[PDB]
């Protein structure tokens, strides 16, 4: 075969030559050396990493037994959590202590702002994502539905004048309220001039200042007729760019033309949930990707890395504003193995080890110039996201992962730092000792609310049929476990060190509502949140500039608002909560959401896009809406709500749905009307029927199995 024997392993040619050629040039680390490491490293390491998801097993078992030993329906809270205690599934708190993670950047520890995820598979998006920084409002709010499409107000193939004069007006409101004048309104504003180190803005009357004369960050051009003025609220900054030779600026009554709002401060280059990757050629992709990103040279078809923006200061001098998100990587789990290493005996090697390896080793790039200054952290840290993280073992193993890694990579302790994924109930329920696991490493936090939905049905599964997908944003244990992620962190001191973050928008074209409603996150103290687009992220950083995250966390801190019970509230369906028809709408909806979701991952290895819903709904989704799907179907089959057949006629009368809606493809086979001869109808198939039977109600098993099935078959 094609592999390079180094000890035990056996690795894949393509990702042995390209650490080789690639990603080792530059580090200084020896070639011989980080083999060897390796090596070790999974040899050390692998028999915990097993022990781990053994436990797993083990916990999961004996809840699936307590539940089948079944009384006469509503549960014994307090036997329940008594049983919870005795098994070690919920543990003791520590007592209370403070992080000490260092070495971290503004971006991280300071800075509230908006937090983007893209598959990083895709060099196009993930270039797009890292220079979604900076992101123009006017584009943002003339291209979705934030403005509504009223009478006169529509969007055509042309510039509609009327649209983009409340485009305007919604812009001088934002900056009315972000950055006030001393008096007057932004709306009445002629100009803008800099004089002895101050903003003046002229109004048609007389002349003002900000109120707030500090917010005044900066310009561009002369300070008598400049091309832009920079301001800053909260941390985050806003350009109003002027230039009256413009098609928006003739029409503006200062010459703006528009207002730039720095946006995702930070970006999540994803390997995890968004991507399909199955094997080592997969792997390697995205490792590329990673690497062009981190040195600074990734380029796309049709394109580059922003460059730092230039500024002159109002005292006087030049400086430099980033011109990028600060770059997090999400690895994958502790779960999945993967071919792209074997050992002697055949078995595949831990995916997550490798990742940490790889992703480690590509990372020091971004912590040195560019060939221009360095990419990434300035302060000298690697941002790995661990998700899928079940309870404060399995953080422990992961701080000695990276631990092991800085060895092998030759860097300091503590340089590789972890954001948590709050995203498992074994989690969740012993947050606080999960935190101190990690209480040097420890950059974030994050409500992972899909996947904490999927696991909150399979750990539950026994116990009785669940509310519907819809209804669960909006149950108990939900809510409560959102409030109690943000305690955790602030009683940890999270505030000024590490980010409290939140989930995913994940109706992309419904903006209006995101605008509307995403603010209840920083609301209640999350320092960041989730976005899926870069018109997302400029959009979610209104909110920013309306609520002041940090003084929200200084009112949050010290209270307890969520309690153990609340926390373990299984969201079990009621007697008789549902009709026929609604019973019909809901499998036909999750049958959908399968179909269209997994027809792309086994066909055409696409991890994440926009797909239309059964109402047609644009949603960007990942593989925790799979998991959620494929759980709740599993778990009304397994307790009688739906039948074989059921589930057999919707995913028969979905499937044509989905092939007409992706009809426009070219790479795209339909799945009818032969379904047992469509390898993705089939992969649909098998997690529902078998979704009661993964590990965890994990979907990776067997999409990576119809994945690899579906290429092999295209090869032959
Ligand atoms: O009485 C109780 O409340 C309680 O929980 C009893 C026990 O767990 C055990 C008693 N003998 C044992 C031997 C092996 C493992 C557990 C036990
Ligand atoms: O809630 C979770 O468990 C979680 O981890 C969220 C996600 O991964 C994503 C949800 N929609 C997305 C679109 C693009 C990239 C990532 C995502
Ligand atoms: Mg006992
Ligand atoms: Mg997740
Ligand atoms: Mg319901
Ligand atoms: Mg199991």
């Amino acid at each position: 075969t094609d592999r390079v024997s180094v000890g035990n392993l056996r690795i894949a040619r393509v990702l042995y030559d390209f650490v080789n050629n690639e990603a080792l040039p530059g580090t200084d680390i020896d070639p011989d050396s980080f083999w060897a490491g390796v090596d070790k490293v999974v040899a050390d390491l692998t028999p915990q990493n097993q022990a781990l998801l053994n436990a797993r097993d083990e916990l999961q078992a004996q809840i699936d037994k307590w539940h089948r030993r079944r009384v006469i329906e509503p549960i014994d809270m307090d036997a329940y959590r008594q049983f919870l205690t005795e098994i070690g599934y919920l543990l003791p708190e520590p007592d209370d202590f403070t992080i000490t993670t260092s070495g971290v950047d503004a971006e991280i520890t300071t800075t509230a702002g908006p937090q983007l995820v893209v598959p990083v598979l895709n060099a196009r998006f993930a270039l797009n994502a890292a220079n979604a920084r900076w992101g123009s409002l006017y584009d943002a709010l003339y291209g979705t539905d934030v403005i509504p499409e009223t009478d006169g107000a529509e969007k055509g193939p042309t510039y509609n004048k009327v649209r983009g004069d409340k485009v305007i007006a919604y812009a001088r409101k934002f900056l009315d309220d972000s950055v006030p004048l001393s008096s007057g309104s932004f709306g009445d504003a002629t100009g803008f001039t800099v004089q002895d180190g101050q903003l003046v803005v002229a109004l048609p009357d007389k002349s003002t200042g900000l109120a707030n004369p500090g917010q005044f960050a900066g310009y561009t051009g002369a300070a008598e007729s400049p091309t832009s003025v920079l301001l800053i609220n909260h941390g985050l900054h806003i350009e109003i760019l002027i230039d009256p030779e413009s098609q928006v600026g003739t029409t503006d009554r200062a010459g703006v033309k528009d207002v730039i709002l720095e946006s995702a401060i930070t970006t999540i280059m994803d390997f995890e949930d968004s991507v399909a990757a199955v094997d080592a050629a997969d792997k390697v992709l995205g490792y590329r990707n990673w690497l062009g990103l981190n040195k600074g040279d990734l380029a796309a078809a049709v394109r580059v890395l922003n460059r730092d923006r230039n500024y002159t200061a109002p005292g006087g001098g030049q400086f430099t504003l980033p011109g990028r998100s600060l770059m997090f990587v999400r690895n994958v789990g502790h779960l999945m193995t993967n071919d792209a290493i074997v050992d002697t005996d055949g078995s595949e090697v831990f995916e997550g080890i490798m990742d940490a390896l790889f992703t480690g080793l590509i990372a020091i790039h971004g912590l040195k110039a560019s060939d221009g200054p360095l990419i990434n952290s300035r302060t000298g840290s690697i941002y790995i996201v661990k998700p899928k993280m079940h309870g404060p073992a399995e953080v422990a193993f992961t701080c000695e992962l990276f631990s092991r890694v800085e060895d092998v990579l030759g860097l300091p302790q503590n340089t590789m730092k972890i954001g948590i994924m709050d995203e498992e109930r074994r989690t969740t329920v012993n947050l606080k000792a999960c935190i101190k696991a990690a209480a040097d490493r420890v950059v974030f936090i994050n409500t992972g609310f899909l996947d904490r939905t999927g696991d909150e049905i399979h750990t539950s599964m026994e116990a009785g049929p669940m509310v519907r997908k819809g209804t669960m944003k909006s149950q108990p244990w939900i809510l409560a476990y959102e409030d109690h992620n943000v305690d955790a962190g602030l009683a940890a001191g999270f505030s000024g060190r590490a980010q409290v973050g939140k989930g995913m928008w994940t109706m992309t074209e419904l903006m209006a509502d995101m605008v509307e409603t995403k603010i209840a996150q920083p609301r209640a103290g999350a320092s960041t949140a989730w976005v899926p687009s870069p018109t997302a992220a400029t959009l979610h950083a209104l909110h920013y500039h309306q609520v002041d995250v940090a003084a929200v966390q200084q009112g949050l801190a010290g209270k307890r608002r969520a309690t153990i019970e609340q926390l373990l509230t299984i969201p079990l369906a009621k007697e008789l909560a549902w009709a026929p028809d609604e019973i019909r709408e809901e499998v036909d909806n999750n049958c959908q959401s399968i179909l269209g979701y997994v027809v792309r991952w086994v066909d055409q290895g696409v991890g994440a896009s926009k797909v239309p819903d059964i109402h047609d709904v644009a949603l960007m989704e990942d593989r925790a809406t799979l998991r959620i799907s494929s759980q709740l179907l599993a778990n009304w089959l397994r307790h009688g709500v739906i039948t074989s057949a059921d589930v057999r006629a919707s995913l028969e009368r979905m499937a044509p749905l989905v092939d007409r809606q992706n009809a426009g493809d070219v790479a795209y086979r339909p799945m009818a009307p032969n379904f047992d001869d469509s390898i993705a109808f089939l992969a649909a198939q098998e997690l529902i029927l078998s979704g009661a039977q993964q590990p965890n109600g994990y979907t990776e098993p067997i999409l990576h199995r119809r994945r690899r099935e579906f290429k092999a078959r295209a090869a032959e």
